[PDB]
């Protein structure tokens, strides 16, 4: 398929930046090119989900996601994702609340319970940890051999980095990509082959995080999320449904993410050779790759809203009950904010300045975890590799959601 034809070729009307297959091929900029360009604010009247509105511009992505008593994220109005089915009971899902598909007022009483994660004083202690654990992994690493580096390292660290955070059993860790993974699919995505079989895992997870939990509340509060729910008062009649939601946004939240940011790191190295060689000798440059890195992947390709009022935005009419979709895949992209956006920049300036971890009341919590663990991981490459080799077909994620890939193919050079 040649989407750059297509995109100039069809009727505005027609385009449906939502398609799974688009992701999969990385084939959205020519789309995203015309949108920003013609219609910023734009309503697709035929998709998968019903009818959506795409904002494309950097600037009315801000205004969208700053305007939480206009723009829902609440679960009893579809919580934030443009798929139904992750979040909802419909159509083979099951009921999935927490607290990033809650509105004020109940959002800030959860948010405040995890939030001690990132204290200052647990970001000291979790990077020293990290740095150790990261040096381990790495180190075993063959020079000159190919291996998947989505699953030596990008897998491997991440799963480690989440498993710290949740106290997990580290020999069980690989059940933490099983389960996040599961979470974001539907049945013939290559993962699972039925609902039911998706529901069954939850209802594993379910029951191996409580044995969990019911550990956390016999012991002294320690800083990891599990003890943190256990030990708060206001989660004390969390339902079944709720606490399972809560647990998926957990897992999820960290695990995608991260892996996702370590793929593109090794893909930034092979297509940008000469960026990865300025940061190996001037090591001053680690503040402005990490968020660089997350820029350039965008790991999280949207976030979706229902509108609860009537607004004019943009001169076009959204209703009350519309769906809205902020592209953050397209906003890294705008130029008139982000200077040759295509291309990844290990020097820019004003780097911190993207869009990757939302803006407002629901901008990522985690934030500095996942960027402490990338400067370790990047401090590592520039201390042990002249080269990393991208030597086959990368094979990325089929999703609208997560930006990110599930094979690709390194040789390490020393
Ligand atoms: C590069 C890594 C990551 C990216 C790109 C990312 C992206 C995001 C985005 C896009 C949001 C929602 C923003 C909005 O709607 O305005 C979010 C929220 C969140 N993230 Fe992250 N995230 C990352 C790492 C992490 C990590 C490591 C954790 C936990 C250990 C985490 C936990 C959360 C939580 C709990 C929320 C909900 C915040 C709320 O609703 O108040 N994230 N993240």
């Amino acid at each position: 398929i040649d989407d750059a034809e297509i995109a100039r070729s069809i009727a505005l009307e027609d385009i449906d930046v939502s398609k799974p297959e688009l992701f999969e091929r990385d084939g959205l900029h020519p789309y995203f090119e015309r949108l920003r360009r013609e219609d910023p604010v734009h309503y697709c009247k035929a998709s998968e989900y019903g009818p959506y509105w795409s904002i494309t511009k950097f600037s009315d992505i801000v205004a969208i996601d700053t305007n939480h008593k206009v723009f829902s994220s609440d679960h009893t109005n579809g919580s934030f994702v443009l798929d139904d089915t992750t979040l909802n009971a419909v159509d083979g899902g099951i009921y999935l609340p927490n607290f990033l598909g809650m509105d004020p007022p109940k959002h800030d009483v959860h948010r405040m319970v995890v939030s001690p994660i990132v204290a200052p004083q647990n970001l000291l202690r979790f990077e020293a940890t990290i740095r150790e654990r990261t040096k381990r992994v790495l180190s075993e690493l063959p020079i000159g051999e190919e291996f998947n580096w989505v699953d030596r390292v990008s897998i491997e660290l991440t799963t480690m980095m989440l498993a710290t955070l949740l106290d997990f059993p580290f020999d069980d860790r690989r059940k933490l990509t099983r389960w996040s993974d599961i979470i974001t699919t539907r049945p013939g995505y290559g993962l699972v082959d039925s609902w039911e079989q998706r529901e069954s895992e939850l209802m594993e997870c379910l029951a191996y995080f409580q044995r969990l939990y019911a550990e956390r509340q016999a012991m002294p509060p320690k800083p990891d999320l599990i003890s943190m729910l256990a030990h708060s008062p206001e989660m004390q009649d969390l339902t079944p449904t709720d606490f399972l939601g809560t647990l998926a946004l957990l897992i999820v939240g960290g695990n995608d993410t991260t892996r996702s940011s370590m793929s593109g790191s090794a893909m930034a190295c092979h297509l940008y050779p000469q960026e990865f060689d300025k940061v190996r000798n001037n090591r001053a440059l680690l503040a402005s790759v990490i968020p660089e890195v997350v820029r350039w992947q965008t790991p999280i390709a949207h976030m979706r809203r229902t509108a609860l009022e009537d607004v004019e935005f943009r001169g076009k009419q959204i209703r009350k009950g519309d769906k809205v979709v902020m592209w953050y895949l397209s906003g890294n992209r705008d130029d008139e904010v982000i200077d040759r956006p295509m291309d990844f920049i290990a020097d820019r300036p004003r780097a911190r300045h993207h869009l990757s971890f939302g803006f407002g009341i629901h901008r990522c919590l985690g934030n500095r975890l996942a960027e402490l663990q990338l400067k370790i991981l990047w401090e590592e490459m520039c201390e042990r590799y002249s080269r990393i080799e991208v030597c086959g077909e990368p094979v990325r994620v089929p999703s609208n959601l997560v930006h990110g890939y599930i094979d690709i193919p390194v040789r390490l050079h020393a």
